[PDB]
């Protein structure tokens, strides 16, 4: 009993976790086996952001102006090469605590735990979701650079983010571990915004369940729905629509409580319009939508 | 910018988990050096727990009836003793993981990352505070006893929770490393319960702090009170009553700020007596009591361990 939101343990990424400094820049960066993985803006100065060619910044780069310390050694670096917006730095040693791992890119809507770091070392640990407008609401500062988000799954870490800058609105923006950025960002100094955001709808139902799993019944109504007209109340109030995936993904948390899924979606359709009435759900006065059905499942059963 | 519910980073911890399994029972041990550190109610058979009398009990088990696991390899205990609610089993070998660590007793208010584990393997990690009732609103399931809490200083793990039992409410119940209850629950099947709990107040007005540093300032007004005043809407509400000590700890957050600590008693009296009429907070709609003035500048200063 409880709900709390819950990040994975984090000893795995810790052990991977080095600091990567390219002249006056220091960042973080993830050693796995015989690579080094950070963001290629390191190789830039401020003056380099307004117009940069990483291509020729990189050919003026040799392996010696790039220092990688884990802990308090420093590796050897052999070669370097860019994949997207991530730079590889080939090291001489096989990181020993590489643990079992796989690069994935995520979709709006998942959660992933960060594993927030300074110069190589961690601060902390804590769960976002992947906006719909492909921003994360992180707690970053200056030289978090190079920290990423993951997920665990059976002894082996997915890597899906990789953080690269804060967007002047407060919010975070980086890339898949391929090198590719998550929304219409890029590395160099333009004026880029995040759209809109809207509410992860499959989440919101999942914590739903998870609130009803912990006693909460308050909420549930004698109506039920249609997928089709709850979507069309969705969008007037910016929620995402819901797909018969989303409800079957649902099927187990339905299971276990007994409720069918239209008819939680009729319950958060009446929340929806009418708001919460000043009573709260598992803790909050608000409709949460950083829990995934998996993050539920994970906690409640 | 941002300001999220963060937890320790969990390594140091993860290492020092194990199984232990007596007849029919397993739960989580912490193995530091040549110990494992266990709830002691890992000896009751269900029927026991009515009126255990532990060290009966205890004085019946031999070494071999204990099964300890790292990972699927066994540790041999060649030692047992029990020091309040905690059973100390010695093993045959020391946990090369052990980090450095220590053991400490927390204050209510106070707040810690727990590791929740099952059959040894560490699930998650959050953080939480020890509520003035001395309970826990922690997250568990069957199988979770013997997980602990703990915080960071430095490179030194400070273990300051072993879990025990959910009561009734479903809160949870558990020892500091010595075997000491927090609050006023035992080791048996009783009907004791959850006593009425508070808010805490400090670590409200530490949380407006973190909202004003990350530029949410609509709750700032031009009121002010006095700390008598402010307790008795505090008492209305049912939050602690505020110190000169919870001031004075406030005092860094007001200098970075500028907003004198009275004045953000002033804005909470108002969010109190008024609610936020519609508008959110660090991304809530309520009043959050689980970061202390010390958790919100190792957040918002980039504190990092070794
Ligand atoms: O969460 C973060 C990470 C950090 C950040 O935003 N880094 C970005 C950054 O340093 N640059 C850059 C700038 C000048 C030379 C080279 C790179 C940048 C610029 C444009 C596009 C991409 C990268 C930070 C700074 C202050 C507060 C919070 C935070
Ligand atoms: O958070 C937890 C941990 C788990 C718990 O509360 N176990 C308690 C428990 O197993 N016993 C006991 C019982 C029979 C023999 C021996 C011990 C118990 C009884 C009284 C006093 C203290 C210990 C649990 C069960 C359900 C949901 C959530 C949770």
């Amino acid at each position: 009993s409880g709900f709390r939101k819950m990040a994975f343990p984090s000893g795995k990424v810790e052990g991977c976790m080095v600091q990567v400094t390219c002249g006056t820049t220091t960042l973080n960066g993830l050693w796995l086996d015989d690579v080094v993985y950070c963001p290629r803006h390191v190789i830039c100065t401020s003056e380099d952001m307004l117009n940069p060619n990483y291509e020729d910044l990189l050919i003026r780069k040799s392996n010696h102006n790039f220092l990688v310390q884990a802990g308090n050694v420093q590796l050897r670096v052999i070669g370097h090469s860019m994949q997207n917006c991530v730079l590889k730095l080939k090291v001489d040693t096989a990181n020993p605590k590489t643990p079992k791992y796989k690069f994935v890119r995520i979709q709006p809507g998942q959660t992933f735990s960060v594993l927030a770091c300074y110069n190589g070392s961690p601060s902390g640990v804590y769960q976002c979701a992947m906006r719909p407008n492909f921003t994360i609401k992180g707690s970053f500062l200056n030289g978090s650079c190079g920290s990423v988000g993951f997920n665990i799954d059976y002894d082996c870490v997915s890597f899906c983010y990789m953080h690269h800058m804060e967007l002047p609105t407060g919010v975070h923006a980086g890339t898949d571990l391929e090198g590719n950025f998550y929304g219409p960002f890029v590395d160099r100094q333009t004026a880029q915004a995040a759209g809109t955001d809207t509410t992860i709808t499959v989440n919101v139902l999942a914590w739903l369940y998870a609130a009803v799993i912990n006693g909460d019944r308050w909420f549930l109504n004698r109506f039920t729905t249609t997928l089709n007209d709850f979507n069309l109340v969705a969008m007037k109030y910016n929620y995402e629509p819901l797909t018969q995936d989303h409800v079957d993904i649902l099927g187990p948390l339905s299971a276990q409580t007994g409720i069918a899924v239209l008819d939680m979606c009729a319950s958060l359709k009446e929340l929806l319009q009418n708001g919460m009435n000043g009573r709260t759900i598992l803790g909050s006065a608000l409709l949460e939508d950083e829990f995934t059905p998996f993050d539920v499942v994970r906690q409640c059963s």
